[PDB]
Order: C-alpha cells, then structure tokens, then sequence
C-alpha cells in the first residue's frame, strides 16, 4: 500500500481555472488576458481590478463601505480582522453558499470585501485616538483614498498612488496555500464569510510567502555607512543569508518586481537611491560566488520599499498585502460555487495493528467510572 | 493541455497518517489500534480518549480550565467559538509553529481544547442567567462532568454519561473536509489558535457530513399519530424525504451507529421505543422500492437521539459535534508540525489569451484620471 510517493500533493493538479494565468516561461502575468503592466500604466485603479478578476469584464466597481465601527481590539491586526469577518454573518443574515444564487453571493462578496479594507484602517490607527469624521472621508473618491483618508486623516497624494500600485500587482497569483483554503472551505457550502476568515488563518504563515521582505534593517546599515559594498560582504562573511534575494522564479526578472521599482523611480522615494545600490552590490556578490545558479531579486524586495514610502510599519506590512488579495479570494471563491465539487483527498494507515486497552502504556494510572 | 481528468482531488493519497483506521471493509473502526467499541464498553472519559490519539498512549489526560468568561456574543454558537480562538494568541502569547519544540505545541493545543469547550458551554447558557459560580464547577472530577455543569447547573449523571459516549464516538474518522483543513494551515507555519480557528469554518457546511439529522418532527408525529409505517409512506407518497437514510458507508452497518442505539437503551432514553420502531419502518419501505441498491441507517439518526436525551436543543446539536472532533484535529495538527512540508496543488489555465484593455466590454464606463 505505500505505493512510494512524495507527500503533499506536489505537482498535482486540481482545478481549471479561468481567472488569471501567471506565465512564468513569457515571463507575464495577465489578469483575464489583460497585462498588469498595460493596468498601471493606464491608470487603472484598485476597485475596477476587482471587477475584472471576479465578472470578466468591467462595469461595476468596488462600492463605497458603510458606517460600522470595529468591535474586536486584539493588540494584531491580523486576528482584528479574521474575528471581525466571521461575526458579520449573524448581524447581516448571510445564508449557506448552498442555498443563494450567484447573483447574491456576488453582492455579498463585494459588501463583505470592502468591509475589511475598513477594519484595516480602524485597527491601525488605534483606540487612542479619536474617529475621523465620516463627512472628510466623504470627500474622497476611489476606494483607495477612503482608505487612506480613513487611517492617516490627511494623506499624501503620492502615498495613495504608491498603494493604489502595490495592490493592483499582488491581487491574484495563481493557486496557493490561502488561495487553496477559501476553495476547500467553500466547497462544503458554508457562507462567504466563513471561507474568508479561513484564508486569513494560512495567510498568516510564515512559510507561506510573498510578504514584504525584513530589509529594512538591512538598508539602514547602509545609510549609516556610506558604502553598499562593503556591507553586502560583511553580512555573507559572517554566515548569514541576503534578505531579499535568491534563486529566480520567473525566467527572469519578475514583472511584479520591475514594475514596483519603477513606481519608487516615478513618485520620488526619498530612500531610491539607496535602495539601488543595494540591489546592484546584491547581485553582483552573490553571482560571483556561484556562476551556475539563476539568482534574481525577489519581488518583496521592492514591496517593503514602497510601503515604506506610504508611512506602513512593519508590524502592518502582512496586513496590506492581505487587502489586496482579496480580488483573488472572491474570484475563487465564486468559481468554487459554480463546480459543486466537494473536496476530499484520501490518506492510508501505517499505524499499529489491534490491540487491547490494557496492553498500552499507561493503563495502570487511568481510572474507570462504575 | 487537460487530459481527462476528474476535479476535486477524489481519491488521491496524501499523508499516511498513523492516528486511527477506518475499516469500511471490516466494518469496524480503532483508534491507535483499540476499537472504539472496547473503550465505551469499559467506561473510558473523553479526557483521556484525547491523550490517546494526539501522544499514542495514556498518562496525561487533559487539564481543568482556567476561569476565562466569554468576550463574544453574536447569537451564533459556531461564530462565538471561532472568533474567540483566534483572539487567545495575542493575550496569551503564542508563537508561531515553526519556531517552537513538540513538548510547547502540544501543551498549547490541550490548554486552547479545553478553553473551547468552556466557551461553548457559556454560549448555550445565554446572558440572561448568572454564570455558574466556580467552587461548584470544581466539585465534579472529569471535564465532560465540568461541561454540564457550566451549563446546566445541576446535570443529570444519566445525561453526563450519555455525552461522554457519543463524544469518544466522534473523536476522529479520518481525513475529512475539516481535518484537511487544519492540516493544510498548519503547513504554513501559522500558530495552533489560526488552525483550530480555521478548522471551525469549514465545519460549519452542510455538505461536510456528520451533523445530526433533523427526525424530531418525525418523532413527533409517531408518538401522537400511533404507527411508524403509515408516517413513513405518506412522507415518501407525497415527495418528501426521509432523514437519516441513505447510501451505506461501511461494509453494512456503521459501528459508531451501533453503539449509539446501545448507549440510548442503557440508559433508559424515553424516545427509544418510537425510535427503533421508525428506524425498522423506515428500512423495509425503502429496500422494497429500490432492491437493487444498499440502504443503512445513519449516524445522524441516533446522534440526534441521545442528544436530545441529554436535554440538547436543535441548533446547539452542530456545535456538540465540534467538541468531540477537537480531539482528532489535534493529533493531525501535531503529526503534520513533524512531517515539516507544505501543501501546495497545481491548477491549468484555460482562459482567454492575451489582450488590450480597450477590447474588454464595459471598457466605456472606467474612469481614469490625467
């Protein structure tokens, strides 16, 4: 029965989906067909990209959140919202997958979506301060500067084209661990509320990737210094690894990458010019080492760079890049509902054959009741 | 690129567990090699049922809880106990999986099985009592004693005993739409509250299985009505179904259902009479309309028996089936920390090909600034 496997469903297949395909080999990521680099460049704002993944086409955008204050105040954001989420169910009367249409299940998915950008942004300016007045955030237009405005009062205007950028490219990236789990829950018939709890719960793994990187005390040694080069050799002569870099993913260059670091560029980060020299000693020091191995920037290189531009701390960072997931969670989720296919794989015993209770370890300390 | 392929992961092996065996061919189910039917048959405590699946033997059962009243009240059972999970790591200071030792994991996952039974026991009592004062919760000596006593006040011992036993009935079987679901959290390195939070939400389904089935109005009207066939045909006559009948799921007779209809004559359940009469009915009509196909009465069928013996509403019977699985969610959680690989499927793309954002419908009605 062992049948000499390699556990974990590695490189098996499970769906067929139409959403969104990261092509790896061409080096592109298309959303729906369409280019991400086509997406920013033409200005397209967050709101309208969660359109587009979950309809297929555009025409009705993210809508604005209504006034609902955050009852959970846990100390970390993550588990504000991943409480906050499950408990919408009863208050708003959401009923089982199993049992609604597509057309409600996809206003309920928009209602519930926008909400959590709202608990976000309550969470991380804290208790300690007074609300911002609804009729200021009134003022603003898009999604993304409501949520600005919601946070910091008087935002930037740069900051929200940085963040405006970094959700659009972080939406949706194929099959993975938090991807999988809003799929598996729905599959059961629960209500959307349910599933997006759930990922939340796998996003928070440290092992599951695509969080902004911990350069930031890397870069801060190099503004200190004066020299990018000689930091770089220090840190690899010492044992320790580069955060931030290693082998490729793509071909190439990783178009999520390229297009952060061109939106740094653009908008005039003060910390820019550091962080260039940094990538150039990088790479230059660790090719020179191994000459066989594809080495190239990881995405969240660049990530930690922007968000630093917006004024996010690092203990908020993981909560950012799960706002912006959720374009591809509802997406998912929805294209789960259509399939009505349940879920379950298949596992095999290798344990110990029967037995009596009393030829275990530890009989002789238990007490049975009369 | 798709080569006839079946979605959904049916049948696919994944991780050779050691915990326990369902024999759908044997018709018998074991537990680290001891039958199921032994451990009931001799009195064991779900205390110490729990000890045996999550170490492989006996000696540390699990502890009291601590004095910890319930933060949410939401009007939902299952809601209530999994937003309050997930608020344990901060306060208690948990750290994540992959950065802590077997011997803390396992401490952490009795202290938060515990605590949860606790709150779900708060949640039935409602907020229009007092809450039960704690010199009286210490008298009892097992945790299922302490449970009823939370909540009832002044249990009956026939009651304790008949939860006791449809507890260490549900313990585990195998690996399900729930279990996968912590496991596959757990691969990401998240803390144990995440996983069991998680866990809760995919429960929560009604394609999951396992809930009890809904015959007390059924019972209802045999007990007034005087005959359980004639109640049985007009149900089927007029295109209705019957609850707690279906396909086979074991080789003939399902042990979990055999003991559970033992445990109700025991104890004297009052409804056993009209029960097994309706569970006799309800067979012979439906194996002379359909002989060619293997019909057997569910689990569900005399789990909603001895719950409601055991004074259990309606709406509070999914959550009792919650308490018991904690047991084998846990010993999954902790296999799956050693194993030390993450889980991660493939999907294909079959969606359109490349494309402009002009060529999209519904292009007309995006606005983009200057």
């Amino acid at each position: 029965v062992p049948e000499n496997f390699v556990p974990g469903l590695d490189g098996v297949v499970a769906f067929t989906t139409e959403i969104a395909e990261p092509d790896k080999d061409g080096g592109a990521l298309r959303y729906r067909g369409v280019d991400i680099e086509d997406l920013v460049s033409q200005r397209v704002t967050f709101g309208d990209v969660w359109a587009l993944l979950v309809d297929g086409n555009f025409g009705s955008g993210l809508p604005p959140a209504e006034p609902f204050p955050l009852p959970i105040h846990s100390g970390d954001v993550r588990v504000d919202v991943q409480a906050g989420l499950a408990m919408l169910a009863p208050i708003w009367g959401y009923a089982p997958l199993l049992d609604i249409d597509d057309a409600t299940a996809r206003q309920q998915l928009a209602r519930a979506s926008v909400m959590a950008l709202s608990y976000v942004a309550q969470s991380a300016r804290g208790i300690y301060q007074p609300a911002v007045p609804q009729r200021i955030i009134d003022e603003k237009s898009t999604v993304t500067a409501r949520f600005m405005t919601r946070w910091q009062g008087e935002p930037d205007p740069r900051h929200i084209e940085a963040i405006d950028a970094y959700w659009v490219s972080a939406a949706e990236h194929g099959m993975n661990a938090s991807t999988f789990t809003a799929r598996v829950i729905a599959s059961t018939g629960a209500d959307v509320a349910a599933a997006l709890s759930g990922a939340i719960g796998a996003m928070s793994g440290p092992l599951h990737g695509g969080a902004p990187a911990r350069v930031l005390p890397m870069l801060d040694e190099v503004e200190r210094a004066g020299d990018a080069r000689s930091v770089v050799k220090g840190i690899l002569d010492r044992g320790e690894k580069l955060m931030g870099f290693g082998h490729r993913v793509y071909r190439a260059e990783d178009p999520r990458a390229r297009v952060l670091r061109a939106a740094a560029e653009r908008l005039g980060a003060p910390r820019y010019e550091v962080a260039v020299a940094v990538e150039q000693a990088a790479l230059s020091e660790l090719r020179e080492r191994r000459p066989d191995r594809a080495i190239e920037t990881n995405v969240e290189f660049w990530a930690a760079v922007v968000l630093d531009f917006a004024r996010v701390p690092a203990n908020m960072m993981p909560a950012m890049f799960t706002c912006g997931r959720t374009a591809g969670w509802c997406a998912h989720i929805l294209e789960q509902k259509r399939l009505g296919k349940l879920v379950r794989p298949s596992a095999i015993y290798v344990g110990p054959g029967p037995r009596s209770p009393e030829s275990v370890d530890g009989w002789e300390r238990v007490l049975t009741t009369a």
